[PDB]
């Protein structure tokens, strides 16, 4: 990923894009019951946290791109990848805009709450407007495809969330790079299938796992992968990607029938961005808000390791490489050890960064104890051990519900963090509701007891 140049959004006839200075973020009624040191993410350059520049720092992502051509290894890696996913029978028809404004089997309907992009940012019209839950009516949205067609700018607006304090004083914030509900309605009827077809196959025959549920997923895992377990994590995975990768995506594409539509990968790669201002024409990189980026970013996450594994160990076979991925996360086995910091050494050379699994110092060796996707660990339960538990840490489930953003979902909000939480045990989770209760907003909170969550889950399967 790599800007290309940047400049007033006057120059070239574009209006300022309003962001608020605020964060939404305040602490919660149980900011002091429990223990964190993360802090809403500075937002504007003035912010006094920081000790260094803003723009500077949101924008360094952008390490550039590394290499030019699709080499001999990467387009071996996509004829196997490509070879998987053809024994799919994904559905290579387009999607009819009903379905994909409002979704049908494996697809969910478009998200509301999201910003709908230029040009309506700057209009002030919003999705509330052109989506009609009950009606379906595509006539609104249809009639605006014409009136303003794809293929259209991506507002860039900093993410409000909390972070440590270091990505506090280095600005380090997280960009959302959102795209305009036309593209997301276009790209959704042209890969709408796609999408349906990986989210119904969570697993190592799409090397997936967007659209699944951890509380089901984690128990067929371990029978899907290999002997030896490898993994890495990735730093700036999206804005380090090249347009080669992105070239191998769209040859991946080509292979399973979308050769039809391609050129919307080229968005992607070659983007439009808005950001306050300025605007910005950036070559190369995954923008963080399209539609499928999560899906083409595990797409491309696929290619890499079997790219890295071609190159540093002429005669692997890949048949029996089983991964799966979540963009840039991702868990991996094989029926042989492998050396992940000599893979990582071919990463550098393909412009990507990639350090030991879970900030370790030094890559060690991967097991099913130490092992973690999406921030869990996976942990067999004690009266039927072949049920596997998803296991986030209470670490991450305490930062969180220090603070809140809308008192009136805090229901929901605590909610959701016990359903994280429980699977640490029956001890944890009693002392987790515990501390709720101790404060007046938590003792008027409706919450599940251990015993009704685990019999839940028991019989979920
Ligand atoms: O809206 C966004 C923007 C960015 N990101 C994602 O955040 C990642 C970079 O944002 P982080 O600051 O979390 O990245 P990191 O992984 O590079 O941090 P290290 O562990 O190496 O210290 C990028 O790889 C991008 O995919 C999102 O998930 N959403
Ligand atoms: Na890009």
């Amino acid at each position: 990923g790599e800007i290309q140049w940047m400049r007033p959004s006057k120059e070239v006839g574009y209006p300022i894009i309003n962001a608020p200075s605020k964060t939404k973020l305040e602490p919660s009624a149980f900011h002091y019951v429990f223990e964190g040191v993360k802090e809403p993410a500075v937002l504007t350059k003035n912010d006094p946290r920081l000790k260094t520049d803003f723009e500077e720092a949101i924008f360094s992502k952008y390490v550039g791109n590394k290499i030019t051509e699709v080499d001999e290894y990467m387009k071996e890696a996509v004829d196997h990848y490509a070879g998987q996913l053809m024994s799919l029978d994904i559905n290579t028809e387009q999607m009819c805009l009903e379905d994909a404004m409002y979704g049908t089997d494996g697809l969910e309907a478009l998200d509301l709450s999201t910003s709908a992009g230029y040009p309506y940012v700057a209009m002030g019209k919003k999705k509330r407007d052109i989506l009609n839950k009950q009606t379906r009516d595509t006539k609104e949205m249809q009639k605006l495809l014409d009136t303003y067609g794809i293929n259209l700018p991506l507002v860039t607006y900093v993410k409000d969330e909390l972070r440590s304090k270091t990505k506090v004083e280095q600005g380090k914030s997280r960009l959302i790079e959102a795209s305009s509900l036309n593209d997301s309605v276009a790209m959704r009827m042209a890969f709408g299938n796609l999408y349906a077809a990986f989210h119904k196959n969570p697993g190592v025959i799409t090397g997936s796992a967007v659209g699944c549920d951890p509380d089901l997923f984690w128990s067929k895992i371990p029978v899907l992968m290999e002997e030896k377990l490898f993994a890495f994590d990735y730093t700036g995975y999206d804005a380090s990607l090249s347009p080669a990768w992105f070239e191998a995506l769209k040859m991946v594409l080509e292979k399973i029938g979308f050769g039809d539509r391609v050129d919307y990968i080229d968005y992607l790669n070659h983007s439009h961005h808005l950001y306050k201002n300025k605007t910005y024409c950036v070559k190369g990189g995954m923008p963080s808000g399209c539609s499928g980026t999560s899906i083409f970013n595990s797409m491309i996450n696929n290619l890499i390791i079997r790219t890295l594994l071609l190159k540093t160990y002429k005669g692997i076979d890949l048949d029996h490489l089983k991964m799966i991925a979540y963009g840039d996360d991702v868990i991996a086995s094989y029926p042989h050890e492998v050396d992940a910091s000599l893979l990582a050494q071919s990463g550098k050379d393909y412009g990507l960064t990639m350090t030991p699994a879970d900030k370790s110092a030094t890559f060690e060796t991967v097991t099913w104890e130490n092992v973690t996707f999406l921030k869990r660990f996976f942990r067999a339960d004690e009266k039927y051990p072949f049920l596997i538990h998803p296991v986030m840490p209470m670490k991450e489930i305490h930062e969180s519900i220090r603070w809140t953003k809308d008192p009136r979902n805090t229901q929901d909000h605590v909610r959701s963090l016990c359903l994280l939480a429980w699977h640490n045990g029956e001890e944890e989770y009693n002392k987790f509701l515990a501390k709720i209760r101790s404060v007046p907003i938590g003792r008027a909170l409706d919450l599940p007891e251990y015993s009704t969550l685990y019999d839940r889950w028991l019989d979920s399967f």
